[PDB]
């Protein structure tokens, strides 16, 4: 719903709306032209992990990824979250496929956040962690095309009992609870996310991506968001 | 009707013969006749601490009472929970008043669980905010001014109870250990010293709601003293 | 060093100090005669998890084993731990093996801690956890035959170049901070402690096993605790 | 020499051109010559509190300090700390007076690292023990009788320090993220309303201890003004 902050693992480039000539990671605020990327040293098959940062001191976005025994990518962007995003927020993944295609398969998912305030009387903390999926998560909202599969894995978008992939499907799991990150009397906020991903495709150059996102407690799946705008924008404004 | 697992400190008079003659803070499953009890020295107008853990390979479930610069009272009731409660559960507080000037306020409020095989749950509050939006309020329970949880009415019979709001994973088939922890202080603010008063921390199925009947010591947990 | 408190991954029955008639899992107080037992199933040549906890409120130690895709044994034993051990304490792995063999590796460890009293403004908490390990674990007491190996897993006991495991062996791994575990006005204490093993043998019947113990501070092997005595106990009382 | 990376607030007059002109709020690395500072509304007899934090992937070192009812200060410096720092280091405070009546009374102190490709350590204390083993005293750093950690004497030019005993692993080659965040709560009692006083939370190397000539101004931390 309106209000979006994420970081995207974006296979497939889309030119004409910024994206650079490569697989790239990015740091989206408020629209799905990237404010900050990184060159996205990809590999399809392999299990990628994905680690996310962000302190209201510091006021610095961060985001890696990296494979197994390989190199990894990093992102950063300056940003006070609070000018940008309600105090509650809904935590969630995105991702697409469109005429290009491959799984965006979820392995693991964790998220803290904490809030601070004048005494440590007046504060939250929130953390979730899952290796792996229920095959009916009923702390998970399901969004689109997501589903999890025989395996436990969450499969964001649409794959055949076969094993493979389809072409345009959105999906997205958010977690249940709302997120508490900011507040009048805040001294600090902070969260951190991971993410384990696994992209199968058969395919050339597949597309499109999986996202980590912020949003607005009520979010979902705007109309005419699926493709390259990664199950989060309604345009590419 | 929900099935319900709760640690509970209750004042009331509990005429039916088994139960005892004081406060006590006991272990209630799937009725209101604690499975286990002990002395309470319930302290009106000072902050209480309640320490609850569980643990899946002990099957023993047990809670803690103190007040600051006091002394503890303790409870354990062995069970196995995943016999009692479904899969999938939704953690909370609840209060009642007697007939007495009292409140029920809840300064803060923790919990842990863990799933191993997988799965793992914390939250943590210290006070609230005026519009919790990750708890479900239900009764008379709202938060107040000053950041802290009344769970009942600020005249008695008020019942409130406040969920967190996403449902907990404790079991499944596939697995080997469940556990969790929870922790809360309270103040029973009160100018009698031994008012009639109930506050418990609970597990429930999902969709849990308050029963009809459940006021003063039933706790705003169960319809039947059964 | 003097005082022990351990759970016990016997391999080899020594059955004339107690041991039941099979490889099991056991909680020791004080004594090499575990207070409690169960079977072990063991599967040698697999990567194990053990779990254990304790809570002061509960009185109870327990243990669970399981391996990946298989059952698992659960023991269990009522008891305060502050009547047995110090305030402050050591916590760490230990293992041997005799004439009889096997490889004593760790592969993670992990260990959460806490002590509670009135005032949440008298407390402490402690929590380490280790995926491999370094060449050189500055934060670990490595005593006896330890070692951290070129694939950074913990060998509590001698293997040769080969990948082959010695006889003969004792080793320990102590985390280098001492844990407050209880005090006059405690409340609650609880730790819980995770770690992963791979036990191979060529051996009919290996030995000696793995325990983690909790033991005073300035805890040491003991001469004499070799094979059966699991690197704890001085004797067999 | 000590390799010394530190968080500070200091209240001293500092001589130098380039340094400021009241109490100020300070990263340093390697030098006691803040490479980036802030005005600290330094409330002498309130309770304080501190929180830092770095990430490997931000570069960016943090920390903020305010007191109850109060507004807060940050503070930033853009830094690679793999390049500054061993592999493994000790962390600690450290507090130092100069010639008034104060106290440097540490209430609280917690600590989180963690090492990614691995490792994790976190300790938190509220209020020490008489015999606090799990850290290292050093200089004029005791526990008092109310369990407070007193880094200074209880006249001036103490220097006290107290680390956490085991050593802390904060970068490798292997690593992908090394992150670490911590707080600590700190009462300055005082007759007067702005004595001259330092205290520090600082990282540095494993065998690190007190530089002689390092009282006053020079924190504990540092030999030289360099
Ligand atoms: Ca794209
Ligand atoms: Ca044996
Ligand atoms: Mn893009
Ligand atoms: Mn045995």
């Amino acid at each position: 719903a309106d209000t979006i902050v994420a970081v995207e693992l974006d296979s497939y480039p889309n030119t004409d709306i910024g994206d650079p000539n490569y697989p790239h990671i990015g740091i989206d605020i408020k629209s799905i032209r990237s404010k900050s990327t990184a060159r996205w040293n990809m590999q399809t098959g392999k299990v990628g992990t994905v680690h996310i940062s962000y302190n209201s001191v510091a006021k610095r976005l961060s985001a890696v990824v990296s494979y197994s025994g390989s190199s990894s990518t990093t992102v950063s962007y300056d940003v006070d979250l609070n000018n940008v995003l309600p105090e509650w927020v809904r935590v969630g993944l995105s991702a697409t496929t469109g005429l290009y295609k491959e799984t965006n398969t979820i392995l693991s998912w964790s998220f803290t956040s904490k809030l601070k305030t004048n005494s440590a009387a007046d504060e939250n903390s929130l953390h979730f962690s899952f290796h792996k999926f229920s095959q009916n998560p009923k702390d998970l909202i399901l969004q689109g095309d997501a589903f999890t599969d025989s395996d436990g894995n969450l499969e964001l978008t649409k794959v055949s009992s076969s094993g493979d992939p389809q072409g345009n499907s959105v999906g997205r799991a958010l977690f249940y609870a709302p997120v508490h990150i900011w507040e009048k009397s805040a001294v600090v906020a902070s969260f951190d996310a991971t993410f384990t991903f696994l992209i199968k495709s058969p395919d050339r150059e597949p597309a499109d991506g999986i996202t980590f996102f912020i949003a607005n407690t009520d979010t979902s799946i705007p109309s005419g968001s699926g493709g390259r705008l990664l199950g989060l924008f309604p345009d590419a404004n």
